[PDB]
């Protein structure tokens, strides 16, 4: 069956220190008794925070963005071993590309780290029909510097960047689309032993509803969410992984 | 001639306080002999950081959001006199409608702050020829809900959306287009005078090697550089406006 679920929020600056806090109380006092892995995704201000607050057993803190060798190491010896990187804004304003992003994962990878590594097309990749070679293009990118090992320490977050703001509605049979997409590539590429126990979370708009349907989806394996998304209603989510 | 020109800088958490500490000394020991006006904006957690170390006459910093009238008191009496408000960032990720940042505008100008609002178009709407029913649009919103004494605490900032993480290059022929579109509708909708000290800045991508071009434009008063584009150079930018 579908592998250990992954429910991850991915807080980001612009959001305040209260919001932090409240949240993180939030998930400390609820329950969840069935197998998830829920995680807690923060930028380098808030991450001794959260390590700080967090107690939930079911719950992982994550950084974001970590490159830098030294940088790695204070994480991995900060108590800290997941990072989520290659996200929609990074590539977007910070110019990260599927080689950058490669680069990353592999030096993470090799840290030790969990990585969750993000990858979408965008609208007008869409439109011109180009969402099959866009997301292949980076998922090589990436699988190029991994061995068939490493790939255990890996976790993939399609981003409908499409539908980021832009009107456009991702619906959950949309999202199943993609995912499959993604777990034939590795599957042929990879190996099958390898794309069948890979996560494949959804990182797009997601709710309490909707959350459901989503992850009904067979190739659906968590959620990655962030933004607008980010609310007490992640608990919700949480729930919806059954 | 000119309107009184502005450099601003616009940080973003991902990013260590340390590159921030960095980039304040820096600033603090480089010398301006010009009628410009400086600008740091940060998000909320660096606010107070900055705010202790930033000594520069030319300087002043600048929060990145809210409307809620705790805030702006709060801001206010913490000696925070700038917004920014309407960025990409937000109205993308954050889910924040022509109407949400026309609100945000409304508020901080009663609050009697200086406010640096961001317009512009994607690369669909561009692409499609919605170039000027968009941003356009954008700033019929804001204006909507202001009064002609109001524009002296108004300031615009063009975001080339469309050239952003897009593989577009915006020329600074391209950007004085955009500019001298939005000055105009200033003209006739709210009135010369107003469109005549309006400033606008260009907040797309730009370096030490184009920023004197750019700002060689007639239509062109300054820039909102973040992400990438936000180097050590930074210094370099400020003199394009001499």
């Amino acid at each position: 069956s579908k592998p250990q679920p992954i429910a991850a929020a991915n807080w980001k600056c612009n959001g305040s220190q209260q919001s932090l806090s409240e949240l993180i109380d939030l998930f400390n006092s609820t329950s969840i008794n069935h197998d998830v892995q829920c995680v807690v995704a923060s930028t380098s201000s808030h991450l001794a925070m959260t390590k700080e607050r967090l107690s939930h057993p079911k719950f992982v803190i994550a950084a974001q963005n970590a490159g830098n060798a030294d940088a790695l190491a204070s994480l991995k010896d900060f108590g800290v071993n997941w990072i989520v990187l290659g996200h929609s804004e990074r590539r977007a304003y910070y110019g990260e590309t599927n080689e950058i992003v490669a680069d990353k994962v592999a030096a993470a990878v090799a840290s030790g780290f969990m990585v969750i590594a993000c990858i979408g097309e965008t609208l007008q990749e869409r439109e011109s029909g180009r969402t099959a070679v866009v997301v292949l293009t980076q998922i090589a990118a990436i699988a190029k510097k991994l061995k068939k090992a490493d790939w255990a320490k890996v976790v993939i977050a399609y981003e409908p960047v499409w539908a980021i703001g832009t009107g456009k509605v991702a619906t959950p049979q949309q999202a199943q689309e993609a995912h499959a997409l993604i777990r034939s590539w590795v599957s042929s590429k990879i190996g099958a032993d390898v794309a069948g126990e890979l996560r494949i979370l959804y990182g797009g708009s997601v709710n309490g509803k909707n959350a459901r349907t989503l992850y009904q989806q067979r190739d659906v394996n968590g959620f990655l969410v962030g933004g607008a998304s980010l609310k007490p209603e992640f608990v919700d989510i949480i729930k919806a992984t059954q």
